[PDB]
């Protein structure tokens, strides 16, 4: 119950195959383990979508951070080092809208 910053809908940043970290929103917490054991290796990760193409990855939070609206921002706002290719990954993630209030909950 400390430093819980990383839920449904929330904007993280998450490091891509050999690309440095890119602007992503957490969907949901998956946990993976051997089997039924509880007594081997766990494997949890955390299933985020990426921008501006709408695609995701599942990595560990220890790849993943929390990001805020303010540093979104900032991050485009840099006047010193900014990518065509970043600017737009964080102009596409700085719109929550774009994922937020995603309801559902069952089906038809």
């Amino acid at each position: 119950s400390a430093d819980d910053r990383l839920n449904f809908g929330d904007r993280i940043l998450v490091k891509a195959p050999g690309y440095p970290w890119w602007p992503a929103l957490l969907l949901r917490r998956k946990e993976t383990k051997d089997s039924l054991n509880t007594n081997s290796s766990f494997n949890v990760l955390y299933k985020v979508l990426f921008f501006p193409d709408f695609n995701f990855a599942w990595v560990k939070r220890n790849s993943v951070k929390p990001l805020l609206d303010s540093e979104i921002a900032k991050f485009l706002g840099s006047s010193k080092r900014k990518s065509k290719e970043l600017i737009e990954a964080y102009e596409a993630s700085k719109t929550p809208p774009d994922l937020k209030e995603e309801s559902s909950t069952d089906l038809e």
